C-alpha cells in the first residue's frame, strides 16, 4: 500500500497501452483513490477505464479549453468530497501534429502546429498545476511525463523542443507548488520512411541501457511515477527522474 | 582582421544599447561586410545603423511574417551580389510580453502571449536558418543569443521557457546546417544593461560575485567578441552548442 | 513494508546523526534485514548500532585494506546464511583530509592527501561493488552518497573533485552491475549538519522550493530507501537529488 | 596574427603528430612566442620540436616531480626575459596505465594505477596552474585537453573518471586564476587517431577492443552534424588557439566542445 489513502488525479488515458493507463492501474493496486481525465473520446475512455482494478470518476478536460480549466477544481471536489483534497496529480498529456514530428522535415513544420503541440505538451503542465494546487494537500506531488530532450534526434523533431520547454516549465511549477508544500517532478521514460529512424532509436536504447530496455513494457515507468506520488521522495522537486534503463548515462 | 572578407547578416538592431549593435560594430572593425535587418521602425533603425563604422544595406524582417522569410534569400543576394553567398548569420531577436516576464505571476501569463514570445525568441531561429542556409557558404556560421535557462530564477519566468526551447531548436538547426557545412551555436550571455528592482539587483550582483573573472553588466563588447569568435574559422568543430560569455558564473555556485 | 524481506548491507555508521544511521533506521522500520559495516572505532560503532530498532551483525571494513575487500562477501554470507544473497548495498563512505577541504587554499593540498580522499570517497564505490555483486540477487540495488559537484563552491574544494570522480565511477559500476540485474545509483543530498560553511548551508533553504532542513536527515534516508526498493526499477547509473530541489533553482 | 606578441607555454609534445604539436604549430603561425615542456625523452622531444615553424626553448617538467614544479616559473622567466610574463598555458598531458583503460575489466584496475592516472591527467592541471599563475599576465588563458566523460563508454574506463575529475579541477582552477585576471578552460575533442589508436584499430588490443573503438569512432562521425575526421587534429588545435586569444574573454571554468557537434546529438 505505497499510495494508501491518497487521492490522485490521472490525465491522458486514451488506450489500454497508454503509460497513463498503467500509472492508474499500479496506483489503484497500491491503494490510491483515483479521479480520471479524458479529452475528446470520453465514452471510449470510459470503456478503457472500466478495465481498471477499481471504479474511478471520469472528468472532461480539454487542456486548450479555458472553461474546462477554470471549472476543473470544482468538478474534482464534487467527485472526491467537499472537504477532501488531492494528494497527487499525473500530467500524462502529450501532442504534436505530424508536421512537427515524423517524416516531415524540421524546417517545414508551421508555427501554428508547433504552437498547438507546445500548448498541449508544455504550457498545460502549468495550466493543470494552476487549477489544481488550491485543492492539493501539503506533502502532495505533481508528476509529468518527459522524453529526454538534452540531445537532438531524428523524427522526434518539434516534440523534443516541446519537452525542453516542459522541463523549464516544471522548474517554475516547483516554485509555485512549493508554497503549498507540494512537489513537482518529471519522469523521463525510455521509448514505449521514418519507421527506420525510430527502429534505430529503440534498438540503440536497449543496447545502451545497462539493465536493458523493454519498449513493450510500460510498468517500470508507471512504478517510477508512483514512487514520485508517494512520500518516499520527499526532498525531490523541480527535477527529472530517469526511468529509461539508464540509457541516458551511457554513450555506447 | 578576424572576419576579413566575410559576408555576415545581423538581425535585431533597434537601438545602440543592443548586443546586436555591438556584434555589428565589432564585426565591421574585424573586416566583415554586413547585411542588416530591422523589424518595424525602419526610418528610426536606419538612423541607429548610421552609428555603425561602415555602410551596410538594411532589409525589413518581421520574423512572424512568412512573406518576409520566403523573400529573404532573394533580397540578401541582391544586396551582396548575384554570385556571392553569406558566411555568417546572427540571430539577435528576443521578445516576451510583460505577462510572461517581470512582476506578473508565472501562472497568470496567457498562452497567446507566451506563444508570441516562443515564436519570436525560439521558432524564428529555425525560420531564419531555413531562409538563409541555401545562400550560405561551407564553413559558414549561424549564431543565436541565449540566457542560461538550466535553472529557474525570479522575473525571467516564460522567457526562460522560450530560451530552453531555443537551445533545443539550435541542436536541430545544427543537423540541418551540417548538410551545408554550416555551424549553428548559441552564446549564453551574462546580464546586460521596488520588488522587481531588488530581485534584478540581486541577480546582477550575484553574477559578478560568482564570475571568477568578474562581470560588467554595462559592457556588451565581451559577448560581441564571443559571437565574432563563433563567426570566425577559429571554432570549426563546434556545432549545436552553447558558448558561455558570462564570466564563468554558470560554473560556480558561490 | 517498502523493504520487506530484503537483505541490505549498510556502510558508514559512525554517529547517531549520520545519514547512514537514518538509512539503517528507516530500512529496518520498512522490514529490511541488515548487515552493517564499520571502519575504525568498531567498539564505539557497536554502541551506536544498538540504538537501531532491530539487531544486525556488524562487520569490519577498511575500504583501503585489500584483505578486508575479498574477505568481505564471505563474511556477509556467514552473517545472512549460506544460501542467501544481498538485495541492497549502501555506500555511505566519504573522506577528505583538511588540506583538501575547508580553509586550506585549493593549490596547497598535496596529492597524497587528495589521493587518499579519492580512494575512500570515489574508488571504494567500485571496490565495494566488485566485492558484493557476486553475492547480490537480480533486482538488486547499490546506492552511494553524493554532494552535487557540477559547480565549484567555497570550502568543499578537493571533496568536489572526489564527488565528480564518484559520479563517473557510478556510471561504470552501473555497466558492471547490469550483468547481475543490479541497479547502481547516487543520492545527491543537501547539506546535513554535524561563517563560510554557514553561508552555503543557508543558501540551500532559500533556493529549495519546499525548503531545506539541515538538522533533518530522514528525507534523504527515505530517498535512499526508495532506491533500495522495487519502485525505481528502470533507474541506473543515475543521480537522485534529495536537496529540496535547490539544484534546479538559481535564486 | 590571432596570437601575435603572446608568450605561450605548451606541454605534452611527445610525437610529431599529437594535438600538442599542432597547437604549437598553429600558435607559431599566428605569431605566438613559445616555451615548450618535455617529460623524459628530452633529446627525442628536442628533435620532434625542431619540426615546428619557429625555434622555442624546451624545459624539463615531470608533473609528478615536486622539485620540477617548484623551479618551473624561474626557468620559464629565464627563457622569455626577466621582465616578461606568460599570456597562455597549454596543458596537453594525459595518462592512464593499461590496467585502467582498454581491455582490462573496470573492477580489476588497482588504485595505485588509477591514482597515477588521476595525478598526471587531473591533479597536474592544478599543479601547472599553481606554478605558472604568478608569472602570467592579466587577460591570460590556461587551456587543458578533455574527452567528454558525461556518459560511460567501453574501454575508456578509469580515464573517463580522470577526465570527470579534470573538469571539476578546471572549475576550481578558474576561481584561483580569476584573481590574476586569467581564464581557465578545457577543450573536449572528438576521437583523434594517435599512434596507439591506429594500433588498437589494427588489433593490438584484440578483436573485441578493435571492434568497440571502431564502433565509437564510426558513431562519432555519424552523430556529428558537420562530420568528424579522426585523422585531422588541426580543428581541435585552432579551438585551443581561439581560447588562447582575446576573442573568448568572458569564458572561464568551462568546456568548449571541438567534437563536430556529436555530444549534442543522440543519433
Ligand atoms: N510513448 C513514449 O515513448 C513516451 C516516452 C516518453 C514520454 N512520453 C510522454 O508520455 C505522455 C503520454 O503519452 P503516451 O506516449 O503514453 O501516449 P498517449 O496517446 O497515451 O498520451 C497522449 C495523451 O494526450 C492527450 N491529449 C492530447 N491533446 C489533449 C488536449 N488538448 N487536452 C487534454 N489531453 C490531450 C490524449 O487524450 C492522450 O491520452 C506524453 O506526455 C508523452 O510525450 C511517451
Ligand atoms: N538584456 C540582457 O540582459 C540579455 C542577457 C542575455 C542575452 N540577451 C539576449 O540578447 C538578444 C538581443 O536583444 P536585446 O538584449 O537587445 O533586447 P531587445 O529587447 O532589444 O530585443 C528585441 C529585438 O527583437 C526584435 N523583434 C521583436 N519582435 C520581432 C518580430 N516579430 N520580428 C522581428 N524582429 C522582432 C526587435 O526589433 C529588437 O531588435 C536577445 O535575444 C536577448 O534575449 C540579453
Ligand atoms: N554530511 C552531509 O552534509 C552530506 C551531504 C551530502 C552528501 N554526503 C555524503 O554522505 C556520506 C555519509 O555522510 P554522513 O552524514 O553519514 O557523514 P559521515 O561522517 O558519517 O561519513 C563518513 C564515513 O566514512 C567512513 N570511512 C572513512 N574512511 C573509511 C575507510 N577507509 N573505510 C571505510 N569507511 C571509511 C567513516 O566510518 C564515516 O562513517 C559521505 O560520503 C558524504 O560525503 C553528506
Ligand atoms: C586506449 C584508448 C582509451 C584511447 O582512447 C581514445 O583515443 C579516445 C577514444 C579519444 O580518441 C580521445 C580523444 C582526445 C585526444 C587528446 C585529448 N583529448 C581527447 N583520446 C584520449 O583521451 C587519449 N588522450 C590523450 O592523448 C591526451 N593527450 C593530451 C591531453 C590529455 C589526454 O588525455 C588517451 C587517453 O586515449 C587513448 O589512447
Amino acid at each position: 500500500g505505497l499510495l494508501d489513502g491518497k487521492r490522485i488525479l490521472v490525465s491522458g488515458i486514451i488506450t489500454d497501452s497508454s503509460i497513463a493507463f498503467h500509472i492508474a492501474r499500479v496506483a489503484q493496486e497500491q491503494g490510491a483513490q483515483l479521479v480520471l481525465t479524458g479529452f475528446d473520446r470520453l465514452r471510449l475512455i470510459q470503456r478503457i477505464t472500466d478495465r481498471l482494478p477499481a471504479k474511478a470518476p471520469l472528468l472532461e478536460l480539454d487542456v486548450q479549453n479555458e472553461e474546462h480549466l477554470a471549472s476543473l477544481a470544482g468538478r474534482v471536489t464534487e467527485a472526491i468530497g467537499a472537504g477532501n483534497k488531492l494528494d497527487g496529480v499525473v500530467h500524462a498529456i502529450g501532442f504534436m501534429p505530424q508536421t512537427g514530428m515524423g517524416i516531415n522535415p524540421f524546417f517545414d513544420a508551421p508555427y501554428a502546429d508547433v504552437s498547438k503541440g507546445i500548448h498541449i505538451s508544455a504550457y498545460s503542465y502549468a495550466s493543470m498545476a494552476k487549477a489544481l494546487l488550491p485543492i492539493m494537500n501539503p506533502g502532495g506531488s505533481i508528476v509529468g511525463m518527459d522524453f529526454d530532450p538534452s540531445r537532438a534526434m531524428p523524427a522526434y523533431n518539434w516534440m523534443t523542443v516541446a519537452k525542453s520547454a516542459l522541463e523549464s516549465v516544471n522548474r517554475f511549477v516547483a516554485r509555485e507548488a512549493g508554497k503549498y508544500g507540494v512537489r513537482s517532478n518529471l519522469v523521463a521514460a525510455g521509448p514505449i520512411e521514418a519507421g527506420a529512424q525510430i527502429q534505430l532509436l529503440e534498438e540503440g536504447w536497449d543496447q545502451r541501457a545497462p539493465i536493458g530496455w523493454n519498449m513493450k513494457d510500460a510498468t517500470p515507468v508507471a512504478k517510477t511515477v508512483c514512487a514520485l506520488l508517494s512520500d518516499w521522495l520527499p526532498a525531490t522537486t523541480g527535477d527529472i527522474i530517469y526511468a529509461d534503463g539508464g540509457a541516458h548515462t551511457q554513450l555506447l
